[PDB]
């Protein structure tokens, strides 16, 4: 069990992308076997990212957004890495984006986009993404309201997203 | 005020709401967020929502007809027709019991390769059971020569919730 974090850790140095993401997000939480590090977390994303992985990106846009001694807080830079993210089309890039236009976070406030974002990580399963369009369902931001698309995609997130999201967290 | 969702939810089932029918279904099936377990409540929304062709339904009903009960006698060679129309719309979960069917001749002649082909089509779309089967399979060197890395990448896939990205939303289920 020791020796698999071992090679993980040499197929992630020899560029192993799957590797890397896989690596720095343990490290980002502390994992399996693995002790928790924002630098290796940082770092591995790096590697990922510049390897054009759109995970990694996005772990980055998270970083930057929200920063640490590590990595300081930047909206910036965030917003770079959500865009790179969001192109390829990572539904955490999509929220990413989707956030910056609903609360005008480094670009002006645009409700269509916020709302065409949100909508393209919801589709993807993505919880968040589901959260954010059921409350601009909710609240008629983005579009006048309509309480039961709400229902909908706040039904999905409790689910975790799709109907069958139970049984994968059933084996995990 | 739960209750009345789960009521407004039994409205919409009761109208044709497929969707509806399916997760009260499911609900009904192992007991859950106000729901309590009722295994022919689960059954009659499976077939309500598997004569509207809902994959999901199908699927379901494949999977207590394999795994008979009290309620549903257990007969694989229709479990097989339901996990048979299920995959063939994409249901991962169908997918996954013909993958099943074909590894241990369940219904089914043993075909290492049909089991190992189903089992991709599955793991492909995050379903960490189908990821689990393969990885069995490169691992054990069953249906092919034993791939040590393939079966390394799908019991890393499986051990992520299916996705990488799987634990953020799991974590909020």
């Amino acid at each position: 069990e020791e020796d698999l974090i071992q090679y993980y850790q040499f197929l992630a140095e020899k560029g192993d992308v799957q590797a890397q993401v896989g690596l720095g997000q343990l490290h980002l939480h502390g994992g399996r076997g693995v002790e928790q590090n924002h630098q290796r977390a940082f770092d591995y994303f790096n590697l990922a990212a510049n390897a054009g992985n759109s995970h990694a990106m996005a772990f980055l846009g998270k970083m930057y957004s929200e920063g640490s001694d590590i990595v300081p807080q930047s909206n910036e830079t965030a917003l770079h890495y959500f865009k790179k993210a969001a192109d390829m089309g990572n539904p955490v890039g999509q929220s990413g984006l989707g956030m910056a236009y609903l609360y005008g976070r480094g670009v002006q406030v645009n409700y269509d986009l916020a709302l065409k974002y949100f909508q393209k990580a919801a589709e993807q399963g993505w919880v968040d993404g589901q959260l954010q369009l059921g409350s601009m369902y909710y609240n008629g931001i983005g579009v006048k309201r309509d309480y039961k698309q709400a229902l909908k995609y706040f039904n999905l997130a409790s689910q975790g997203g799709h109907i069958l999201a139970f049984y994968n967290l059933a084996q995990m």
